[PDB]
């Protein structure tokens, strides 16, 4: 807990400038989530995802980032939730990394598509047997009228699956994020953060730092 | 250092009940918010608020919540930026707490109306000297060609300043959230949160547990 407090010290000693930048911005994101994991930051991996409904009502929620490379950002989710359902209708979605303990944020604007079976199973059968179960559980975003629904349906469930493999619920998928625009936001001198903007344009990533 | 590890284990050990819910959501958010201050987490006012550009896409970005009642939830900003162009095309906005550390998250859901000039020169001029200067520099969110564009203007306007108070910039105000939905989230047993949204409602309250 001094070892964390100074690796937090160190990493947040920060300028940024342009001749520094890397030309694949997902290079900087993984130095920074390596920064957040060292760091021992609460889940280093979650995000803030907001979606709109169909009245232009954005909603937000955080969720975990399960994998990215060149083609998106991954995560798990309820296929009958509010997120799911305001996706079907508006595939556009912005994800933010709350590194504020770090001095950071990271925004991501892209578009969501679902990931396929093989995708979703591969992930579901790495999750603790614990997990599995809790998939089952919870008819996400739903109104329900007790938290004993909840408790009644999990002892069942462990009961019902006990001596084997626990399937894969229908209702649970995930969506990938397209990098179509990724923002970096580090404090600064003055209390003037530093900050860039990479806009995917012509197969290519144009760079712009931002007035914060 | 312990001390604080000790305080995030006591408010972490959390059951979520409906009958122990206050009627108004902001007497539970003001408890949640002196855990979040007493824990030390990084900037405890610290909320993500998500934007609708006219595409639809969705933007997010950190700000400080500087004031909340029944009225709603109040952050400044600079009027040029795009979270302003794009409240003045669509007022609908979310927040997000992002409390994870204290395994809580907090969302309101409201539309965002401009502060008048005296609530903001109020708040202008309770801000520490150098605070009052930064907010002249930058043209929040423009792209500039150069980090040096921003020292040049700092050091040029602390010199401007330095023996009089800092005026007002016209560029300068702030936005107040009205509470249409508040909708609150703690981790729970069996890795099954609580969930509980309080929706404004014919000059009441209408609380459901929501399944998570
Ligand atoms: C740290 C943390 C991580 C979470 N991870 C996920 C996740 O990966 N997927 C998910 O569906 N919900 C996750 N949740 C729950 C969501 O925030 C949200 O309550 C849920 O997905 C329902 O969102 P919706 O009603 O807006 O669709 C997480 C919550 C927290 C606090
Ligand atoms: C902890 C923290 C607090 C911040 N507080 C504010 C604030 O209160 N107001 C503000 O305009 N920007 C604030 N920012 C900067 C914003 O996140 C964002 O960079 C800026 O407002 C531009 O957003 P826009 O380009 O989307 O309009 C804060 C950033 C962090 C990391």
């Amino acid at each position: 807990l001094q070892q964390i407090a100074h690796l937090r010290r160190e990493y947040t000693k920060g300028g940024l400038r342009r001749r520094d930048l890397p030309a694949d911005p997902l290079t900087l994101f993984e130095r920074w989530l390596s920064q957040a994991c060292e760091a021992k930051l609460a889940d280093p991996t979650a995000m803030v995802v907001a979606t709109v409904d169909e009245h232009g009502q954005p909603y937000q929620r955080i969720v975990l980032l399960i994998h990215y490379d060149e083609k998106g950002m991954v995560f798990y989710t309820n296929l009958g939730s509010r997120k799911a359902h305001q996706i079907e209708n508006n595939p556009r979605v912005s994800l933010l990394f709350p590194w504020h303990t770090l001095e950071r944020q990271v925004m991501v604007i892209g578009k969501a598509e679902r990931l396929s079976t093989l995708e979703v199973m591969k992930f579901f059968h790495s999750l603790p047997r614990d997990s599995q179960i809790g998939a089952w559980v919870s008819k996400q975003s739903s109104r329900i009228s007790a938290r004993g629904i909840l408790e009644s349906k999990f002892l069942e469930l462990k009961q019902k699956f006990q001596q084997g493999e626990v399937p894969l619920p229908s209702f649970w998928g995930g969506f990938r994020v397209s990098l179509e625009q990724i923002e970096f936001w580090q404090g600064g001198e003055h209390r003037l953060a530093d900050r860039f903007l990479y806009q995917r344009e012509n197969d290519a990533w144009k760079i712009d730092r931002l007035a914060p």
